[PDB]
């Protein structure tokens, strides 16, 4: 199984897998310097002897997150596979990093938005993950009302591990399942919620 | 922050190169084969950050528990590295940062095997820090499940464990900061 995920929701997070041999790879600090990814990358795939063609899916976040981050990552994740229409599955951020998370049980996900709001989400996660309540954009307020609702066990705010193992899982689990779309439609269902 | 360089290679490949804010983290897991790769692209990497490696404040080297081979082939690559410029060192707990590793606080057991029939196996208390509530040692596999019964974890980190290279980065930049840094021939 040949997989490529990547999530630019908050740092950028690269996650590429050749059966049993996974690389995975973040970068966060100034902008300047992500350039050197590609090429990283390319030596990366080189090593493996893969080419872009040879991949079963790619993953890739859709937030919530940051837009200008998150359109680049998609943008080129759509550019990476439209010649080869090779399946994507759109991964959401707040469940990668629900999953990133070794620990099991109330997980409350949150970051920062402007001023005084907070996106937010709270899953189950003992199974399995089980949203409780779905990602949204609240007041600070309302935040405390939430976390005093849930009592969550884990509360993982602003600062967000995403495991691109756990990216690199999710895409092959959603290829599996059925339940990738073509690159063609990741701009209309990532409007729609 | 400063320039560091951190490595782990107690079970997969950690990797994490920083300069002031700007951080890069790496991980390898599969065949030795591919691991070839990981100095060329810390080179590129390097290059990129404009540091040469006399440049680095300290250098972090994760110190088991963990595979023998692997740890003494990271270690040794840290020794080449280091000497001619004798960057100071900074021992890391492989346990200590799989526990640091891991976002939720309360009691962590961590474990891994050791040979058939034993774990590696150590519990902390994360409540801000990190507190042994039992250091490292090798545990037979019936002493684990009596260990566990006996301390009740909130969390089992076992076998499959994730460090996270910007962890083993933070970590080194403290032993840095606090002076508990050593020198390269005296890794072990």
């Amino acid at each position: 199984m040949n997989v490529l995920a990547l999530d630019t929701s908050q740092r950028i997070r690269i996650g590429l897998r050749k059966g049993e041999d996974l690389f995975e790879i973040s970068y966060t600090g100034e902008k300047k310097h992500a350039e050197i990814l590609p090429v990283v990358v390319k030596k990366l795939l080189d090593e493996l002897d893969l080419k872009v063609k040879d991949l079963d899916v790619v993953g890739v976040g859709i937030g919530p997150g940051g837009l200008t981050g998150l359109r680049v990552g998609i943008a080129t994740v759509v550019g990476l596979v439209s010649p080869y229409d090779i399946p994507v599955a759109p991964l959401n951020s707040f469940e990668m990093t629900a999953k990133s998370c070794p620990a099991d049980g109330v997980v409350l996900v949150a970051r920062r938005a402007r001023k005084g709001y907070h996106y937010c989400a709270v899953y189950l996660k003992d199974k399995g993950l089980n949203p409780l309540k779905e990602p949204s954009v609240v007041s600070d307020e309302e935040l405390e009302e939430i976390t005093k609702e849930f009592s969550p066990k884990i509360v993982l705010k602003d600062d967000l591990l995403i495991s691109p193992a756990v990216l690199v899982e999710e895409s092959e689990r959603l290829f599996r399942e059925k339940k990738t779309i073509h690159y063609y439609e990741i701009e209309p269902l990532y409007l729609q919620k």
